[PDB]
């Protein structure tokens, strides 16, 4: 236990940033990493409050999961991002211009009232519907990441079992070991210091699940790649995985 939780101290050490992995089993949580107090840290979802996106603008009818959002042929952010997408493919790229679509399609009314619904984090969106999970105002812990995505991987969230299945379904990464892996990343590069999450859980063979969210500190240069490495290990060193 002691000896379980070094190991992954020594994960973030060895990628040069500081950061938490808190677990949920059951309603328990537990906090790993070279710095625990971001557990209880609030900081801009990024990319993670996708998964609250497409939930508000499936259960409002305001998109389906098999609409294709075409690329306008504006330059993106990364050339990957440059093509027609799903939701889901949306999901899997973490590309935010279509999920700024579906943020205005769902409007800052309609979004603002389920944020505050849901309980997501500081349920503050501001003034601008396609301009809050980013830079802010809304904010939220590892801790209340990893409650979120234990209720998803449940379905006791406030929606439709319909829409959660979907969403279910958006972020499933892979099975390894009869072990079922969802999984949301995010890099807030716009803020200072900049964040990276890693939010997700696993379906372990019997069908316990173990909801974890990661959070560390994006320094300059780090690679994007680390955040799923210092998952996985860390998901193995306490035997979820
Ligand atoms: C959302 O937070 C942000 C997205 N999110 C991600 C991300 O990977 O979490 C990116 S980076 C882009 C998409 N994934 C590629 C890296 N994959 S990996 N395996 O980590 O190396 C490149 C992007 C910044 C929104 C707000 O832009």
């Amino acid at each position: 236990s002691d000896v379980k939780a070094e190991k992954i101290k020594n994960l973030f050490n060895e990628a040069h940033t500081t950061g938490v992995l808190v677990i949920q089993q059951g309603q328990t949580q537990q906090s790993y990493g070279n710095d625990l107090a971001r557990a209880s840290t609030e900081y801009v979802p990024a990319s993670t409050f996708d998964m609250l996106n497409a939930l508000i603008g499936l259960e409002h009818h305001k998109a389906t999961t098999t609409e294709v959002f075409k690329w306008d042929g504006k330059k993106r952010l990364f050339p990957e991002w440059e093509k027609d997408m799903t939701l889901g493919d949306a999901m899997k790229a973490s590309a935010i211009p279509v999920y700024q679509d579906l943020a205005r399609r769902i409007g800052l009314e309609l979004m603002s009232k389920e944020v505050k619904r849901v309980g997501y984090g500081n349920a503050d969106i501001g003034t601008q519907v396609d301009n809050f999970w980013v830079v802010g105002p809304l904010k939220i812990t590892p801790q209340q990441e990893a409650q979120f995505a234990y209720k998803l991987a449940n379905k006791t969230l406030p929606f439709s079992q319909k829409v959660q299945d979907e969403v279910q379904s958006m972020l499933f990464i892979e099975e390894k070991n009869g072990n079922k892996i969802y999984a949301k990343s995010g890099w807030g590069w716009d803020v200072n210091p900049q964040v990276g999450w890693l939010t997700g859980w696993v379906v372990q063979p019997q069908g316990n699940i173990v909801a974890f969210s990661l959070n560390l500190e994006m320094k300059k240069g780090i690679p994007s790649s680390v955040r799923k490495e210092i998952t996985y290990k860390s998901l193995e060193q306490l035997g979820i995985l």
